[PDB]
């Protein structure tokens, strides 16, 4: 293709992107019109292209692609996205680190869809000057690493924003036992309020961000439940903690204004420290004290309601209301749901998204964040709801879904329905589709075989058969799955992996409830070996992933989870050869009746849950605790 | 040997312990704490308390076997009642057949009561995830663990919680757990379900004869400001430790028990101290004056007060008897000058259970000679009649803990758990290994604990687990060290030797030692809790594949650098940073194995 009306920059922008437009012979003028946020318009080919903010280029230069791949020659094409500013945050924080060049990739799609912001969510994985243990062994990003990521975005006209944490969600640093570190803390994860140390701290982190262009940051703040009860209680008493978080609030703040930063923060907080029960769902009464610190503070920094969960529209605009009694600035954060295990829920995301859209429409949200957690270790690929940011994409531009696979083709070369199907281990047959974090691709996985702690919850034969069915399909998507294949190959590989793993637990509890010593010897001598040696491949095909994708630290804690889980193996193997030889007369494991691992979806009726914790999975035993 | 004056339960008695008296041709007659006297192959003994009668049984035979023939023993015992608690609750739940050994050996030594602590290891009606998949002890098997103890007229008193360390109940995601829940490990104060578990655990300990426990009460920290707090308003917590006492202590007294409770977290209180003995608890201590200003605070509240002090196995694999030994000696003065009735030595078994539970009778001799006699002059001979073997060499088991240089009086230093679990290509602990000095120590133990083990007779196992043990250390500390040495200066031929001839050695090591490992546990425990210590070995041997791994596509040009060998490594923590120290205290593994994220979301 041919240009007209070019920036030096746009044409540098371009050449990285043809590999995804392939523009083909035509000629293409770029002109001044900003009227709509994007219109593509023309025929015989000559098209004129149009835009509002600058980045608005690469969507439209996507949908122009996208029309002529479909065979379209006549294009005429005219969206008003709902939204000033569109963003996807990746997790950082949860052991997966995002490497340069997988950024970058990310970076390129994000353009293509019409993402304004690339985020990253690092509580402890970035450096400090004089702060040699904060991201210690972590794979904390150096400045320079952070620059170059932040460059590549500005290439495309793209913000940069990170989000940190200058309250709680600091385990990783506040483990250490150095005095200094320490005297930081209030209570579990918490920082201490009130101590200059804290301070200095947050100055450092300031200090470090102010390095990059950006001036625009999310200062965290989310799920500090138990914030003045510990060293800070010794210290001053019991206190209004409401006005506790304000406090802490403005201290940050005028930390942020002396190094020229506007802030973000997560708004939980507030409602749950105001509403009788604890809960962020709430409409909350505020004491005056606090309502009138607020009203000046709200001035002065973004609120953000974050929802994954909720299946209409009416249970959002509940919220943005509470909201909208403290501020007119409220962010939306929506949920890309990859923070279950190893396998993603696109479908599940769809969903919500459709309904999140309409409330965030009806209350004028100017900002929507699309949030990629990594919840308990990081076992999901980065690039694992691409869809998912398809969806977003689509809603805010279009208002609808209907172009989504013509577009999609365009962001990553491969079908959306076949993409779509990278969910299946979590899609079990029967399940109704409005209930969140339903995870057997992770527990089936994770649990015990001669304590089996999720049993109650596996169906076992039309749970097996899904399974292998789906690892068939996967098999075949594969194939022409381009780039991508890797993250197709791995769900293939666990989705046949849980179907031997529920084919041989549920023999053995019947096996050896009927007292059948010659189907459990069958299992000990052939099934074993093989489900052992998928456990290996399985690991095998996991590292390939996470090294294609993330920086080496934090592997390692998926090491000792699969580690653990093949000495396991070996021992349910001695146990049941140990009884069938006789050397033992029975197996206590056995012997035990299994209960409900959880409630949490009793009173939906269903048999499958949600347990998205690897050490409470693993064993009934203690294991952290001393 | 023939008896005068013996009961049957007695006589029953004798004939079960004629394998550790081996008393021969003589007549022994029952006729001070105790006496024995007699000479010519005529023996009289005498005993205040009747489970005396064993330790004066094991005086004489010591007196015999050392040559003598006349024997004039008298002994004052300073305690009235003198106990051993071990830990069920770590993972490693005592089996039946160990409980019978070790009562059997408490006898011998001169204790009046066997305990064992349980926070939800013990089934209750109705409670299905109380110690579900634990191991949790049946009515019928605490019954007959009591029994055994009654047959050498041994008191038992059971060690449970009230109100907090009840962790592996509270994380089971059901309702009718989740409302009895505070916050982290605590039960909610003022709840009448939590009145109603409570009431549970009575029930169940009714069934035993024994009408005297423990409750716990322990370590509470932040007891009413969970859940607690949003129902309630923030309270006296002095208070509410008081009220939540009071309801325990009325249902006690509905079922007919005596309390005891741990003192740490210390009007109202004036009148519960009446209805309550107080457990001091210290395992720590260097000096007779630093436990006597501690009696003295507790003397302001009250006159009825026991001391708990502590026989170390609790900081991994290995033992610490040679510590436990130090602080026994001080605190012996203070409960003597301060006329303690009631001592309790407390056999921990923190996070997992690690440690054998036959691996400190040293400390528990110790205890036993300075109640008896107030000295250590007889504790050698006295050993080889509970144990058959020598003092010296048992005390040998402390080894892979007993690094050169190191200062006596610093408790919990335990490189036999930390060196293990440490990471091979990111090795958290490395600034605190001195890497020839203390690899010469632990080869030097492993060949040292390989004899011992050869004249060890039953306990032998538990001498090949510390040989094992210290001889992995060895190769352990050497690949580790070297990786870091040879990373450094650039020496890929170095990385290929260890990488082709010491990674399968170090693995197979591993291996190995889980077995070993094992066995010991098998012998000792139920089966429930070994998953955990599966689980960490498991863990430990993929992660000695990943470093194997990593080295091989360095030393083959498939990776430019190795980025975990690039970092910096820090001290672990400041600990003993005051002391001059290069070795610590580490003893949660979770946080010995990685930096990365584990347990948290």
């Amino acid at each position: 293709a041919t240009f007209l009306g070019l920036s030096s920059k746009q044409e540098k922008a371009l050449v990285r992107l043809d590999k995804y437009l392939n523009l083909g012979e035509i000629a293409v003028s770029l002109v001044t019109d900003s009227a709509t946020s994007i219109k593509v318009e023309g025929r015989q080919g000559y098209y004129q292209v149009s835009y509002k903010q600058p980045h608005q280029l690469y969507r439209a230069l996507a949908l122009l692609s996208a029309a002529l791949r479909s065979g379209q020659d006549e294009v005429q094409i005219e969206e008003e996205a709902a939204y000033e500013d569109l963003a996807y945050m990746a997790d950082c924080s949860r052991n997966a680190v995002l490497n340069l060049s997988s950024a970058k990739k990310m970076i390129e799609v994000l353009a293509l869809m019409g993402y304004s912001t690339f985020e990253l969510y690092m509580e402890d994985t970035y450096e400090i000057e004089n702060q040699p243990y904060f991201g210690y062994f972590r794979g904390r990003y150096t400045v320079a690493e952070l620059q170059e990521i932040e460059d590549y975005a500005a290439d495309f006209d793209m913000s940069f924003v990170p989000c940190i944490q200058t309250l709680a969600h600091l385990s990783a640093f506040v483990k250490w036992g150095i005095k200094e570190v320490q005297e930081l803390r209030d209570v579990e994860d918490i920082l201490l309020i009130g101590e200059e140390k804290v301070y200095d701290l947050i100055e450092g982190m300031f200090q470090t961000m102010a390095h990059l262009h950006t001036r625009k940051i999310n200062i965290g703040m989310d799920e500090a439940h138990l914030v003045g009860l510990g060293r800070y209680l010794i210290k001053h008493g019991f206190q209004n903690r409401s006005l506790l978080m304000c406090q802490h609030l403005e201290r940050v703040l005028d930390i942020a204004d002396k190094y020229g930063f506007n802030c973000q923060m997560w708004s939980d907080m507030f409602f749950k420290l105001m509403s009788a029960d604890g809960q962020y769902d709430r409409d909350v009464e505020i004491p005056e004290e606090t309502r009138v610190y607020l009203d000046r503070l709200k001035e002065r920094v973004t609120l953000v309601y974050w929802d994954y969960y909720q299946d209409s529209e009416e249970k959002y605009n509940r919220n943005f209301q509470n909201h909208h009694k403290i501020s007119q600035d409220i962010a939306f954060a929506g949920g890309a749901w990859k923070w279950i295990g190893f396998t993603p829920h696109n479908h599940f995301s769809r969903l919500v998204a459709i309904e999140a859209n309409k409330a965030c429409r009806k209350n004028q949200v100017k900002e929507v964040i699309v949030t990629g957690w990594g919840d308990n270790g990081g076992e999901t690929s980065q690039f694992s709801v691409l869809p998912a940011l398809q969806i977003w994409a689509e809603l805010a531009y279009r208002n609808d879904l209907k172009k989504v696979s013509e577009h999609f083709l365009v962001s990553t070369g491969l079908d959306f329905d076949d993409f779509m199907k990278i969910d299946l281990a979590n899609l079990l047959p029967d399940l109704p589709d409005n209930l969140s974090g339903i995870n057997p691709n992770r527990y089936v996985l994770y649990q015990d075989v001669l304590c089996p702690l999720l049993e109650q919850h596996i169906r076992p034969e039309k749970d097996k058969q899904h399974f292998a069915s789906s690892a068939q399909q996967l098999g075949e998507i594969s194939k022409r799955a381009g780039e991508y294949a890797y993250i197709f190959e791995t769900q293939a590989q666990l989705n046949a992996l849980l179907a031997l793993k529920i084919s041989i637990t549920s023999g053995i509890q019947k096996a050896y409830r009927n007292g059948d010593k010659e189907h459990l010897s069958a299992l000990a001598e052939k099934d074993f070996p093989q489900l052992y040696q998928m456990v290996e491949d399985f690991s095998d095909q996991f590292s390939r992933q996470w090294q294609q994708e993330n920086k080496i630290f934090g592997l390692d804690t998926i090491d000792i989870r699969f580690g653990g889980l093949l000495k396991r193996i070996k021992r349910a193997q001695e146990r049941l050869e140990q009884f069938i030889s006789g050397q033992i007369d029975c197996v206590e494991e056995l012997e035990q009746e299994i209960l409900p691992f959880n409630d949490f979806y009793k009173d939906q009726g269903l048999t499958a849950t949600t347990a998205n914790q690897w050490h409470l999975i693993a064993t009934a035993s203690t294991i952290y605790t001393t």
